[PDB]
């Protein structure tokens, strides 16, 4: 259905989040 | 429909978000 | 109707997140 | 009504997310 | 009702996306 | 049900960007 659409993408939108914040907590190791 | 619409929408949020973790690689 | 408004936010916000994108190449350049 | 609720805190996260991008075009700038 | 949770998590988005665009000043 | 996954997946997103908020500090120093 389009409601479990809707929640898969939003779940995909966090696992690219958290990407985001795992290379910035490299960045801010140098 | 409209919620295939706003799952796209979702869809094309994801893809750039994945982009912005690419670029930051470059950083 | 207020579904379409819905989509046409989340229009706006993948097109910010694209300019985001586009200022870290730059950035890294 | 809720949806438009909905709609107006999309608009609030679109604003953010164009603080970001003009944040990120002054750092570009040096 | 749960489509008020829907509106209150996407107000914390929104609370965090300000943030991040607060602490790019400090780079 | 399925608002209610969809209320916890932007639990999930507001969660990644706290932590990326916390990282950004942490660059400036």
């Amino acid at each position: 259905g389009e409601l479990k659409a809707i929640a898969q993408e939003l779940k995909a939108i966090a696992k690219e989040c958290k990407a985001i914040a795992y290379e910035l907590k490299a960045i801010a190791q140098g």
